[PDB]
């Protein structure tokens, strides 16, 4: 492990979000900033909000930059606004520079912030064709490897505890890692394999075999990256394509056929609870999802577990009872790996080579039986079809 300064530097949980400590302005204000790369912007809470106990305070700052330029930033289940600016900006448990970035300092949202998630703002890894308001707002990492002679990649080791965190207890826990501008070869086992960024603005892969218990889930794989298939540690499910969600859905209940379980359940509304360390493991299957490889009609597969796609929640009478959520669900934008399918792998985001590298993480959750696995290769023919085009 060559970077002992950013391992364990990230805090929180899939649920939630992972995030890491950073410094925006001068004098330096601590902020904690959840790690996404499903955007591109880097935006911190910038005025009181019920959820925030801290802010960032231009008026503060003497390095501030104002743009004169405003944000309006609405998504699926909310939106947050702001005003643009720039300021000086470093991760204090990460590289050891400071750089110049664009900030939007957020002064109106809805169902953006969350109560109890200990973060004030949201660092947008992924790349400037989906920055707000357009592609001429250089995204905080681009800005980054710009400035200093930080490599052209990062790395997220997110670790899922595998039982519920009481507020005090994801306060004190370490979530996991993000390594800035390298791969730490202590943070997983096994050999990484690469799969190709397919373009570069979400950060897009391509999924060409998808298996329930190594049963082939035998769908035409464009239907697997309809309309695309992206990485994102800001979503906290596996999100699959409403056909595909419905194959894997009617297979996995299928191989845990032992089990009856609602349909609250299987729609990841209800929780579902078993006795003290009772919870079935073993009815449960390993789902498989196949990634194209560097090498032309090669393919890899990353299998993850239960332990993973199984979310852990406190049960409504903070019970002794196990309790978790089905932390897998529809899309009508494409599969999302989210950090429930992440908290298996540890990640590396090769930007500088266009590739997404998978390998089981030191930290994923398992039982004495199962592990996750990353596993190659294998000759898959006309990966390239599994491709989605408009
Ligand atoms: C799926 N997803 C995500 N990865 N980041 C969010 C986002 C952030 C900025 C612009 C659009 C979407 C997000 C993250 C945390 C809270 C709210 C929204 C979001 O909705």
């Amino acid at each position: 492990g060559s970077f002992v300064e950013m391992v364990d530097n990230l805090r929180g949980k899939s649920g939630q979000g992972y995030y890491v400590e950073m410094t925006v302005g001068s004098p330096p204000q601590t902020l904690n900033i959840l790690v996404d790369t499903g955007s591109s912007n880097f935006a911190v809470g910038a005025a009181p909000h019920p959820f925030l106990h801290r802010y960032y305070q231009r008026q503060l700052s003497s390095t501030y930059r104002d743009l004169r330029k405003g944000v309006y930033v609405p998504y699926t289940q909310g939106k947050w606004e702001g005003e643009l600016g720039t300021d000086l900006v470093s991760i204090p448990h990460g590289p050891n520079v400071t750089v110049r970035a664009n900030i939007a300092a957020i002064t109106e949202s809805d169902k953006f912030f969350i109560n109890g998630s200990n973060w004030e703002g949201i660092l947008g890894l992924a790349y400037a064709e989906i920055a707000r308001p357009d592609d001429s707002l250089e995204p905080f990492f681009d800005s980054l490897v710009k400035q200093t002679h930080v490599p052209n990649l990062f790395s997220l080791q997110l670790c899922g505890a595998g039982f519920p965190l009481n507020q005090s207890e994801v306060l004190a826990s370490v979530g996991g890692s993000m390594i800035i501008g390298g791969i730490d070869h202590s943070l997983y086992t096994g050999s990484l394999w690469y799969t190709p960024i397919r373009r570069e603005w979400y950060y897009e892969v391509i999924i060409v075999r998808v298996e329930i218990n190594g049963q082939d889930l035998k769908m035409d794989c464009k239907e697997y990256n309809y309309d695309k298939s992206i990485v994102d540690s800001g979503t906290t499910n596996l999100r699959l394509p409403k056909k595909v969600f419905e194959a894997a859905v009617k297979s996995i209940k299928a191989a845990s056929s032992t089990e009856k379980f609602p349909d609250g359940f299987w729609l990841g509304e209800q929780l579902v609870c078993w006795q003290a360390g009772t919870t079935p493991w073993n009815i449960f299957p390993v789902i498989s999802l196949y990634l194209m490889g560097e090498v032309t009609n090669q393919s890899f597969r990353i299998t993850i577990l239960p332990q993973q796609y199984l979310r852990p929640v406190e049960d409504v009478a903070t019970s002794q009872d196990d309790c978790y959520k089905f932390a897998i669900s529809q899309s009508s934008t494409g599969t999302v790996m989210g950090a429930v399918i992440m908290e298996g792998f540890y990640v590396v985001f090769d930007r500088a080579r266009k590739r997404i590298g998978f390998a089981v993480s030191a930290c994923h959750v398992h039982d004495e039986f199962r592990t996750a696995a990353v596993e190659g290769p294998f000759v898959t023919l006309d990966m390239e079809d599994c491709g989605y085009n408009i």
